[PDB]
């Protein structure tokens, strides 16, 4: 049930409209490789989009400017010009990975971590929703975006329905989600020993359908994410490595198409979502237990319907919520105080 | 005062004595970049001698041995990040880390400064019937047959503290330093030699044509001690400043801009709450011609206090290293990159 995670998602993006075209500059320093594709995919990131709410961003490549910010996590060559900017550095990367605090100043991820104002927690999910927020609002989406929130301020498309066909149908009750194919499977990487072993083992249930390279069944892969994994009962969703914290936007994308999620990457992942909504592979000692209750799930169609309705967030007393308290307030107080601090953190021999 | 500080020192050793019991094998691998004298450094560390009041040590450097944990600083053991440099853990490489950064990452992370492990040391060396410091009986380190040699070593020291003499008669401000890539600790000094001369016994900045053989009894001689770390770090707070206190002398210090948490800011010069080196320094000349506001400084705790009790910054102690070792052992996860 994806309504209830965008209303959190947007209640969570709510903060005070700023008055009348006053942003201050905020100069920033990205990869100096980025082509315009890269450039255009960082303006269209949560994080952009939610520093854009209070300064009037202007993005650097040239390495001989100054900044206020060198943003990323450059490698070889770019990490030791980083050395130099000596700019107030800030670490963020989507891989699993845990930031240097020797070479960056404060850093943004996964990791369940407390270094006070240097750090903050901003898993890729928040960003995917984001990017579903925008998806929607379209005046063919199935999932509604509250009236007057930041996401519906700007011109709706028309394009979702005629673009996801079977999701809408499902999720507008004119179809019958037990009357679907068992499980999803989009995957471009072979080697994940872990993954295999389960796809083998989910896989000798009822076949399971590939949509990407890997165990491919189709014949080619498919074209929307979100209209293929619509079409069965539960999507495999395992990250393709283990980090405590590291939940990607894997699965944001089986809960927006209305299919349960089989999980396995963050064994700690219940903090962030309700595991009465999916199946946490990590909850079961092995995985030959977690296949009989997937196997049971998919023949006792009341508990199967009953984790398909659970909010995917977890709740206390009755308001649902974000881990942490994740929220446009929270990352827009980080960085107001990084900008406001003159501290140097990063080694400055 | 260094003898309230050893009194809170001897107190945070104090372990249950669990002898029905029998200290269980442990083994130990050090990485191979590790040299024979960081090896020996090691064995001889606090965390080496906490460890081993619970567990029968093995240490070795042979990466074909299965072993309980491997110490490194840049498989399939549990790896554990130990330096003395002011060098924050890569979490990628290292599954649990020992350092001085304020940091709180559960069960993975450990802050243990060097001033703990330079306690450690002093702590020993007093355990000898010519000093100046009590051990209390039956405390951990007063079990090791004592020495007779810390007056002999350090005369001047024990007489200052054993009241024989007198705190104020004394020089002005000591400085013992060989590392000369430490351009603020050097501005710091050519500035603070102005109130008086600055006595230099080390390499850098060396007065006395020689360096000195005991930089405690050395630093026992005068009513200051030049206490800068070579760099800042927040939390980095080395076996300097308690080189200070335990020569009973006042520390101006320099390093951490969070020591404050770690020691009584009354009992020292904290030169991170001045916006300029003079401002110090202005402050320095005062404590050095108002005997009533030096000594209130050199008497003070040189721990905080807080209900009744002097305390290490969050709790430090021989039973928080063993709780956290004691966790990492239970803990078959593997968190470093593979």
């Amino acid at each position: 049930m994806f309504q209830p995670l965008l209303d959190a998602y947007v209640e969570s993006a709510s903060i005070e409209k700023m008055a009348s075209k006053s942003p201050p500059p905020l100069k920033i320093a990205v990869a100096n490789w980025w082509g315009d594709e890269e450039i255009k995919e960082f303006k269209n990131s949560v994080l952009y989009f939610i520093l854009s709410q209070r300064y009037t961003i202007t993005l650097h490549q040239n390495p001989n400017e100054f900044s206020d910010l060198v943003f990323g996590n450059p490698l070889g060559s770019a990490r030791k010009i980083l050395s130099y900017q000596n700019a107030k550095r800030v670490f963020y990367t989507g891989e699993n990975e845990s930031p240097n605090f020797n070479l960056f100043d404060y850093a943004i991820g996964f990791d369940e971590l407390d270094f006070n104002d240097r750090y903050l927690r901003m898993p890729l999910y928040y960003d995917r929703l984001h990017h579903k927020a925008e998806s929607v609002n379209d005046t063919t989406a199935p999932y509604k975006l509250k009236d007057n929130s930041l996401y519906a301020l700007k011109k709706p498309s028309h394009c979702f329905k005629e673009k996801h066909p079977n999701l809408c149908a499902v999720v507008n009750d004119e179809s019958d989600p037990l009357k679907r194919g068992f499980a999803s499977f989009v995957a471009s990487n072979p080697n994940a020993p872990i993954r295999n072993a389960f796809y083998d083992a989910l896989n000798s249930i009822e076949p399971v359908t590939g949509g990407g390279s890997v165990r491919n069944t189709l014949g080619y892969n498919v074209k929307n994410k979100n209209e293929f994994l619509s079409q069965y009962k539960f999507n495999l969703c395992f990250e393709n490595t283990q980090g405590y914290g590291y939940v990607t936007e894997k699965i944001i994308d089986a809960y927006f198409s209305h299919t349960i999620p089989i999980y396995w990457g963050s064994p700690s992942v219940a903090k962030d979502f309700n595991p009465k909504s999916f199946v946490n592979v990590h909850d079961f000692k092995n995985f030959d237990e977690a296949i009989d209750y997937i196997k049971y799930l998919h023949t006792h169609k009341n508990a199967y319907l009953d984790m398909l309705y659970e909010n995917p967030l977890n709740t206390l007393d009755g308001k649902a919520y974000f881990y942490q308290n994740l929220s446009f307030k929270k990352i827009l107080a980080f960085f107001k105080t990084i900008l406001e601090n003159d501290t140097i953190y990063h080694d400055n021999p």
